[PDB]
């Protein structure tokens, strides 16, 4: 059963091959350094970036497309808050989100099945642990 590794492989390749390849997406590649953007963390209370999402994928944080997309959306929402809805930074963040949604559709059937199977295995392992404890 390599379902979690296969799921994470798909998400990681969307991040590196598609999202990070959006032109001029460098502002979103790494966490903001306050030495470079002094007021950032005075405004943004739930920061996010693509390197952090990759570290999360490597730790198998995401078991669903919805949970992965929550962090992807946090990047867009943070740019709307910090830069404004019309800023070029926000237009770039919107392109990152849209390429993410478009690339995920290429794996719709497979990701649907992987999410179901990961869930089934999680539930069965939980029941086994509960029974072993009693
Ligand atoms: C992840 C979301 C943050 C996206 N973002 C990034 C920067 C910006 C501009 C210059 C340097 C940096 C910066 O700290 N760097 C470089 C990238 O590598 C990490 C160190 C960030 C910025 C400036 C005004 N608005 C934004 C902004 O919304």
């Amino acid at each position: 059963d390599d379902d979690q590794v296969a799921f994470s492989f798909i998400l990681d390749n969307i991040v590196t091959q598609k999202m990070m390849a959006v032109p001029d997406s460098w502002p979103f590649h790494h966490p903001v350094n306050k030495k470079f953007v002094p007021d950032y963390y005075k405004v943004i209370v739930n920061p996010m970036d693509l390197e952090t999402i990759r570290k999360n994928i490597s730790k198998h944080k995401y078991q669903s497309r919805e949970s992965f997309l929550d962090d992807v959306n946090l990047i867009l929402a943070n740019s709307v808050k910090y830069n404004g809805p019309e800023s070029q930074y926000t237009k770039t963040a919107q392109e990152i989100v849209n390429v993410c949604y478009q690339t995920l559709t290429e794996y719709d059937e497979h990701l649907t099945q992987l999410e179901k199977d990961i869930c089934t295995a999680k539930e069965a392992a939980l029941e086994e642990a509960e029974l072993e404890s009693l």
